[PDB]
């Protein structure tokens, strides 16, 4: 009970279901969609696995530049506060929309739901 | 690089509460200690845990019907996307408001924010 919710985002053009949750502190990539969108090349592991600092995330018709923690899990993208935060974000469950940057992306159905 | 995490104030059976906002949480919790503080763990549907299906929360000056699951937990409630559906709100981090019901609220600074 209680769908979750997700939406459309595309990295180095690989498409992508992404869970946005307000009660975590960063965003977070999965270590293997990494490796799947080649971004496993420009993780600074400076130190959790690694962190990628600005890849450009497409969310509808608009390329943002999002920070993602890499970590070894089945979550393969976790929008964040700290994410939602810069880019001013509204979670409109009125309107069942998410509305970041300039642009503003629908939630995935119970069904569409990964 | 820290940012603070999203609380509103609340009233639950008159007692002000600082409110944690996770559409990230499936259900909406209260602890155990604001239960048994407030007098709603009577009304708890079962080590004083379980269900609480009605509860008449007060944001801004609406009284809105909420649910929730009481376990032994440091917040002391926690919002949930149940919720956050049941009452068709907008999490505006541009305005740093909550708008939830008929109402709208806006969330703590980090000096507000309970530690």
């Amino acid at each position: 009970q209680v769908p979750m919710l997700y939406i459309n985002i595309e990295i180095n053009n690989y498409p992508v279901k992404a869970f946005v949750d307000t009660g975590a502190q960063t965003t977070i990539m999965s270590t293997r969609l990494a490796k799947k969108t080649g971004l496993s090349r420009m993780i600074d592991k400076r130190f959790i696995i690694g962190r990628i600092h600005q890849a450009q995330v497409k969310i509808e018709t608009q390329y943002i530049p999002c920070s993602f923690t890499v970590l070894d899990t089945d979550i393969d993208v976790l929008i964040g506060l700290d994410m939602l935060k810069r880019h001013l974000a509204c979670v409109d469950l009125k309107e069942n929309v998410l509305r970041i940057a300039e642009v503003e992306t629908s939630f995935l159905s119970e069904a569409e739901i990964p």
